[PDB]
């Protein structure tokens, strides 16, 4: 490398031994279409911004692994290493929250560019990070995953009342709006409606929450389930 | 107001109706010292920013009154109104992640100032914010605050695991670290000490864990528990 550049180089990052880059010159998504997972790559499609997915496969423990949790010592999707990071440097991210609002600062897209606004969407995506994806998550262990050495319902309803609650969070919120943070769509829709999607298909808990009551919601979640960059980025990484 | 500037008026919040503000020039805090109210507290004990104080109280169902919500619809605290945000104009605020951001750009300080570090520190917030608090908050719940009708411990089980996995997390992360960013105390431990606190006092759930077993997280959690600012922000709003 005296005379220029080499092809870029990810070798620093032991991840690539186990999902290596074809496209190093892209950011590297490590991800599964679930509802975290999908924020990234519906982020993606949104922006056009140029990634290459590797499927974490969960039945063969693949997040468990010493090569992907030495990108994400937390062993969870989605991660990501952008090789055109800031400084012109390679930089890994976890937390799907985190992930967005590197992307969306990178390019300048999907955040709002004054500060109060900006902070308005940091605030509403954490309001998802810590309310609507843990509480959600909740819900579909004990509704869909729990076993039936679970007999109590109690923690099934403990979630239940805590996921309508939060989906009357939303529901005022999204009165005489389109998103969440009014007339354009932002990171904070692309963190939330991926798991209002989830709860009320994937989890089969939609009677449970009774989404029918939350109309502002249902709305909004059926603009967003219908774009188009929502649509492919709801498919990546692919299975087969 | 023709020739000169009002005294500071809040009156646009309706929140200001129930906790009036003696000191409008001041950052008005409406916390409640848990593990989430006193991250904001010790934040702003830490970095000095004058603020002026007031106790949500849930005896009396505070955070579920009209005024308290119009501020946060989520009906949690910590919430803030910034009087002297962002283009000269009041910022309200909540989640607080959040508002551990607003506040370390607002004055430059407790988050790194290089991007890679910043979008780390995010991401270590994320962490926090999704895991730390959301998990360790179920612990309790299952494990304090749950009555007798909850005779199966399975819920109680699954957070006791999730918690020692968080941290074990945290526990390879500070190794070889003073802090979990490295040298700099940051928002990160803001975020994420209060939480390892409340775990092990409050909860009373350091024997389920297990805390000896992360000599690390000890090492960190007595050193941030002894900093003044953060005494002082652990007993503010002030209960009496
Ligand atoms: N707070 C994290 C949560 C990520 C998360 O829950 N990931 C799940 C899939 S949706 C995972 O990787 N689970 C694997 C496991 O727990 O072993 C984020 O938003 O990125
Ligand atoms: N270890 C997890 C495995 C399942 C999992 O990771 N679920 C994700 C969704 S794909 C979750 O609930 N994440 C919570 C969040 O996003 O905060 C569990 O036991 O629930
Ligand atoms: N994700 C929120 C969580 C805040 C939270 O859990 N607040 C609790 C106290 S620590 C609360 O206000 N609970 C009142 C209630 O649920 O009614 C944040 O970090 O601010
Ligand atoms: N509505 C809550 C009341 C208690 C509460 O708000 N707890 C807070 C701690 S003070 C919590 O666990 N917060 C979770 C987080 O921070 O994510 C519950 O039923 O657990």
């Amino acid at each position: 490398n005296l005379y220029f550049q080499s092809m870029t180089d990810l070798s620093a990052f032991p991840i690539t031994k186990k999902w290596p880059a074809a496209h190093p010159e892209r950011l590297q998504l490590y991800s599964l279409p679930t509802p975290n997972g999908v924020k990234v790559s519906i982020m993606l499609e949104e922006t056009g911004l140029p990634y290459e997915p590797h499927l974490v496969r969960f039945d063969t423990n693949d997040q468990l692994t010493p090569e992907f949790m030495s990108l994400n010592p937390n062993n969870k999707i989605p991660a990501i290493i952008d090789p055109n990071g800031p400084d012109g440097k390679p930089l890994p991210l976890f937390e799907s929250g985190a992930i967005l609002i590197y992307l969306a600062d990178k390019t300048g897209q999907l955040i709002p560019q004054d500060a109060a606004g900006r902070y308005e969407a940091i605030q509403w995506v954490m309001f998802q990070m810590g309310g609507i994806g843990p509480m959600f998550g909740q819900l579909g262990f004990f509704h869909k995953f729990a076993g039936k050495e679970y007999e109590d319902k109690r923690p099934r309803d403990r979630y239940v009342a805590e996921s309508k609650r939060l989906l009357g969070v939303l529901e005022q919120r999204l009165e005489g709006r389109e998103w969440i943070l009014g007339d354009q769509y932002s990171i904070a829709d692309i963190a939330t409606f991926p798991w209002v999607r989830n709860l009320i298909g994937f989890y089969e808990a939609g009677e449970l929450v009774a989404i029918q009551d939350f109309p502002n919601v249902q709305r909004a979640l059926a603009a967003f389930v219908a774009r188009p960059a929502v649509v492919r980025g709801l498919d990546s990484p692919k299975r087969g």
